[PDB]
């Protein structure tokens, strides 16, 4: 072959795609009796059909009588909403294998590892290897969920559970306790809130959300609060085990104080997700680990080792699906000759909660942190026609512009539909638009769009 | 006054807000008892608050069941939905003067006339009559609901009725004719079908929607039909009357001969809307109107009366309100010396059904009449990840670029959130942008946004999925 590419999650099977659409033909290893990867299988689309079913059932329940639509007190029929979440992996996942047969790219079933030379070996459940050959090596294996530092943790994926488990589980619990309130844990503990479960969120840092922008994540919190989820931020987590029925979870604060236990019948542990290298016969390959476990790469996606690259969640940079599919594009570009270039600076990062957040470029943190000085122009959906005729007026677009180009630096949505809305602000920033660039460029009225335009001409006013 | 606005609809509203900023004393003549002009009153404001809880009845009865969320029948409570349309106007109106109190825009009630050399008359209900004057006054009386071509029509708002009228019904009717297949009649036909009528839309052109770009305006008449929404196209209305209790349309084919009657308990006419200068004077003072009745203007919205200008539906371009809007900030900043500028390459259009529907640029007619040689990348919803999960998998991104240099001529989206999607292409056209630039822009997975994504790259080269 051309090009091996070893796991077929976003970056893995984007990078095949792009690659035998450059001409190379391509063979993709992966052990998973299915494409996709973590996005599609156990990640990002059925959390977002989940996401989209919950949020229809809360809407039933609150958001129609104020539009003259009179219900009796939904009811849910979980296992229907679980039948919408499977056809919707199923939907994506042979979408990909569709596109491998439109694309000619050859599939192997089994565990890969790199041989060094130009070489791939495939070890199949059944046992038997093959070794493959390629001139190029594309390491795409993705990321694992984690555990929590310093405690041991056993999933069983009914009481505690990791993602997986709370994507699939039987019955609405009563109560769950998340630990980890980044994106994952808010969204899952949104669905499970949502359909009747007591959600607490238990949470290391004084914050939720990694280093998303401090006001909005803030905002988000006060609004899941609302919602009848319980935080309990600044929280050191010392055991999580089952209990009887249930499970238990200690947690004392992170700056010293008093233990506390919670019970609950379902623990969701939803800490940082890490690369994963298991497997791969790395050490052997001569391909360098950094620190923290990701395979070391320069900016043209190399490793240590000539001739083998690596992409996505097991390199550095957000742990996203949409940054390892540009890599993946990037990498085969850059194998078939041509300069491949990834947007570090615009990459957007969406939180599919409701209210969604979405954010691109930077944060008033690390504006902040550089000494950059800044302006800030914010306009809230409670101004809006269209939010208002929708009864979706939560939130706010926060533009930030340097102070003295006017350049846009980073603009971030708390609101309904924000996740779309912050791609105008992702392409402003490609032609280093300024406020005054995105406030001047005309908008439908009446859109929720309106907002974002409204806050420019705030930051440039 | 430095600046007498004359109507205080979106482009007189923010033509008056604009200038108030930009440091001018400012009054705005209006004869309705609230402000906002159209817009706000009886158009985009009603129509959206109406257009959105009449869909969340239909996903009501429809949408849920499929998602393991059980409510049984729904019941329409139409006297709450019409109070939440009401809500939804008093808060853009309360607005509209709330922003006047915060610039110190002085309000006058009365129909303001144009009489030249500096000074509006401006007549009150009551009969007297107030002379103002100021170096500037803006024309902003925006429009009214136009006729049907050569026919005599009466309307009475219960069975004859513009849109006025439909927005306000006072039951379901059992069936309701549209006459005009543009955005008000489809929106507002819309509404009605959804909460049980029999609709069916009676247009003169072959298509419906302008105006707007072929493929999209036929996918839209297509999946309307599958909603049960009948079209009679191509059709020439010569009669359309009240038969007591409802009312009888009269149609002949535009080009064949035989005639057909169609009946129904209410018709809604929605032909094209015209400017509306109704007592204004303008003849008096001297104020050139064209064939179609628009103020004529030149490139700094200047009438052929110094120090006489008009924005907005009274003037050539989409009548839209965005539209007017960036007519009234310009003409505000003109007026005040600046640059006032507005790029009517890039003023995206919305029509508010589902699917929703939205385009910026030009359309393939436009460009095939003017003989561009153009690219076309198209992706459907199908094929989207985000889109499959919320079961909103109708239509598609198509993008329209430069054969030779790939530059985006036009944007169209058939689909749910396609007017706010739109922005996007908006924003990469008003910097000149390629369809690679756009198809090369990191986009967020999943969301239905990644179509315009793959639509782009699919019009540079092909699209990953
Ligand atoms: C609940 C959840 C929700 C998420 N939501 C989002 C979201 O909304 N948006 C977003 O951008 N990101 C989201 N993510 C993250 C997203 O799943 C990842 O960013 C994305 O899947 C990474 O793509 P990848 O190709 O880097 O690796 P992965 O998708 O993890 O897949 C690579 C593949 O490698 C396989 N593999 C590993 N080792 C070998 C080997 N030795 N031989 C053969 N095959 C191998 C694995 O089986 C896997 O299929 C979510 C993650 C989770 C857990
Ligand atoms: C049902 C419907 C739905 C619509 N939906 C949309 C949409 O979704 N999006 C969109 O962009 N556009 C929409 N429109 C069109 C939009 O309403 C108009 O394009 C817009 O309102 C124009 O603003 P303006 O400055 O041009 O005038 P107008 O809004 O018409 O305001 C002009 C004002 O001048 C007043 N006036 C007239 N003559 C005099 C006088 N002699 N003295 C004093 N005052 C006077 C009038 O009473 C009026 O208030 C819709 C229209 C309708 C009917």
């Amino acid at each position: 072959y051309d090009l091996i590419v070893i796991g077929s999650g976003p970056g893995g099977y984007v990078c095949a795609i792009k690659a035998a659409q450059l001409g190379m033909k391509v063979a993709v290893v992966e052990k998973r009796s299915t494409y996709g990867g973590t996005c599609l299988n156990v990640g990002c689309i059925p959390s977002k059909a989940l996401l989209h079913a919950s949020e229809m059932f809360h809407q039933a329940q609150h958001g129609l009588e104020a539009l003259g639509v009179e219900v009796a007190n939904p009811k849910l029929n979980l296992q229907k909403m679980m039948a919408h979440k499977d056809a919707t992996v199923k939907s994506n996942v042979d979408g990909v294998s569709f596109l491998f047969k439109k694309n000619k790219i050859d599939g192997f079933q089994g565990t890969g590892k790199v041989l060094g030379q130009g070489k791939v070996s495939v070890t199949n459940e059944k046992g038997e290897e093959q070794v493959l050959e390629a001139k190029n090596v594309v390491i795409a294996t993705g990321s694992d969920v984690a555990g929590i530092p310093g405690v041991e943790v056993a999933f069983d994926e009914k009481t505690i559970v990791s993602s997986t488990g709370a994507l699939a589980l039987e019955k609405v619990p009563a109560s769950m306790i998340v630990v980890g309130g980044g994106v994952i844990g808010l969204e899952l503990g949104s669905v499970w809130a949502r359909l009747g479960a007591k959600v607490t969120v238990v949470e290391f840092l004084d914050t939720i959300l990694g280093g998303m922008d401090g006001e909005v994540a803030k905002q988000l919190q006060r609004m899941l609060t609302k919602q009848g989820i319980d935080f309990k931020l600044g929280a050191k987590v010392t055991g999580a085990v089952k209990s009887g029925d249930g499970a238990k979870v200690t947690f004392e604060p992170v700056k010293g104080g008093e233990a506390t236990t919670l019970d609950a019948e379902v623990v969701l542990i939803a800490t940082g997700r890490k690369p994963s290298t298991d497997g791969l016969g790395l050490a052997k390959a001569g391909v360098v680990l950094d620190s923290r476990g990701r395979v070391e790469i320069d900016r043209h996606f190399q490793t240590s080792i000539a001739g083998v690259y690596a992409i996505g969640d097991v390199v550095r940079g957000p742990m996203l699906a949409h940054k390892a599919e540009d890599e993946g594009v990037a990498v085969a570009e850059i194998i078939a000759g041509q300069a491949g270039h990834v947007n570090y600076d615009v990459i957007p990062g969406v939180v599919y909660t409701q209210p969604e957040v979405a954010s691109v470029g930077k944060t008033e943190e690390e504006l902040k942190a550089a000494g950059v000085a800044y302006k800030i122009g914010k306009f809230p959906f409670t101004a809006n026609g269209r939010a208002r005729a929708m009864l979706q007026t939560d939130g706010f677009v926060k533009i930030l512009a340097d102070k003295e180009t006017d350049r846009v630096l980073g603009g971030h949505i708390i609101g309904f539909g924000a996740g779309e809305m912050i791609h105008e602000i992702a392409v402003l920033m490609e032609f280093g638009g300024s406020s005054e660039d995105l406030g001047r460029t005309c908008h439908a009225h009446p859109t929720m769009s309106e907002a974002v335009k409204e806050a420019a001409l705030s930051t440039f006013f």
